[PDB]
């Protein structure tokens, strides 16, 4: 099975990744995780962060640009990915494409149907050959650019509403692991 865990920057996603694995492992079952932007290992990755630290010229000013990036960061991964959910019972990536879906269609003020979204799906899924992942799930929190990362908060929610990219789950702060991990285990 391959989980994505996803949210804003503050959200606590990597708590949410460790204590997810714990209850899986619990439950009997192996895990595997990995983290994007796989920042000192992919130079697509490590270009995009220095761009958003103002390095780079204009690159920052564009949301395609960024997005293709770190679309090239996680394809860099498709093997290991793949690998993974081979030699594992469980594969968790804190972060995977709807990080790009829901940052860009945040930055350009355009929706979960919107052209962004769109864009990610086949440029990412589609074209990079990146798995989709069985599950996606949001850690939305009441706080971690702070309007910015509001309303990329809200991008992801509407990403869970619709489905984008497969079944999503919403999970607050204080969400039971165990619980959680029998709803994601097949
Ligand atoms: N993974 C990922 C991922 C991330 C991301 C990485 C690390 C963290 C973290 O460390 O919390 C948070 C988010 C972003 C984008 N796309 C991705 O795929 C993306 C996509 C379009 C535009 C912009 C942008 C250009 N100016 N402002 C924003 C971004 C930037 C953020
Ligand atoms: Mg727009």
């Amino acid at each position: 099975m391959l989980i994505a865990i996803e949210g804003v920057d503050g959200a606590g996603k990597r708590t949410l990744v460790e204590k997810l694995s714990g209850a899986f492992r619990a439950a009997g079952r192996s895990v595997a995780t990995l983290a994007f932007p796989r920042y000192g290992q992919s130079v697509a990755a490590d270009i995009a962060a220095e761009a958003l630290h103002g390095e780079h010229g204009d690159l920052a000013s564009s949301v395609y640009a960024m997005a293709t990036l770190f679309a090239l960061d996680r394809a860099g991964a498709v093997h290991t990915i793949q690998g993974l959910c081979r030699g594992y019972d469980v594969v968790i990536l804190d972060r995977y494409v709807a990080s790009n879906a829901a940052y860009s269609a945040a930055r350009l003020h355009e929706n979960a149907a919107g052209k962004a979204a769109a864009w990610v799906q086949r440029i990412e899924f589609a074209r990079l050959g990146l798995p989709k992942p069985d599950w996606q799930v949001l850690l939305a929190v009441s706080a971690e650019d702070a309007e910015l990362q509001q309303r990329t908060g809200a991008v992801y929610a509407e990403l869970a509403a619709q489905g984008w990219g497969g079944r999503w789950l919403v999970v607050g702060a204080d969400v039971d692991p165990g619980r959680l991990a029998a709803t994601l285990a097949p």
